[PDB]
C-alpha cells in the first residue's frame, strides 16, 4: 500500500536524523570511552553490575538497521551509555567524569533534535 510506503519513508527520514544526531554526540567523546562495548573480557564482572550494557557502536547498528521507531527510543539507549557508567564507575574517576561531560553536551544536541522531530513530523 501507498500508506505503508509513507510510513516507511518516514522511518527512514527519522534514521536519517537519527544518525545526524548520533554523529554530533559522538564528537562530544572524543577520547572515545563510549564509542565500543565494555569487554567482559576485561571488566569480567561487568554485567554482574550492569544489566543493559551500551554504546555508540551498539546503537549504530541498530540505527543502519532502521530500529528506533523514535526519538524517546534513542534517547533511552544514549542515557543508558551515561548511566550504566555513572553506576560502575567511581565519581572521582575520568570515567564517571567523561559521562558527566557527554550528559551536559548532549542535552543541547537532543533539545533540538526533538524540536525538529516534532517541527518535520
Ligand atoms: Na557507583
Amino acid at each position: 500500500s501507498m500508506e505503508q510506503v509513507a510510513m516507511e519513508l518516514r522511518l527512514t527520514e527519522l534514521t536519517r536524523l537519527l544518525r545526524s544526531v548520533l554523529d554530533q554526540l559522538q564528537d562530544k567523546d572524543p577520547a572515545r570511552i563510549f564509542a565500543q562495548p565494555v569487554s567482559l573480557k576485561e571488566v569480567p564482572d561487568y554485567l554482574d553490575h550492569i544489566k543493559h550494557p551500551m554504546d555508540f557502536a551498539t546503537m549504530r547498528k541498530r540505527l543502519e538497521a532502521q530500529g528506533y521507531k523514535n526519538l524517546h527510543e534513542f534517547e533511552e539507549d544514549f542515557d543508558l551509555i551515561i548511566d550504566n557508567c555513572m553506576k560502575y564507575n567511581a565519581r572521582d574517576t575520568v570515567f564517571y567524569r567523561a559521562a558527566v561531560r557527554l550528559r551536559d553536551q548532549g542535552g543541547v544536541v537532543l533539545r533540538q533534535a526533538r524540536r525538529e522531530v516534532d517541527s518535520i513530523g
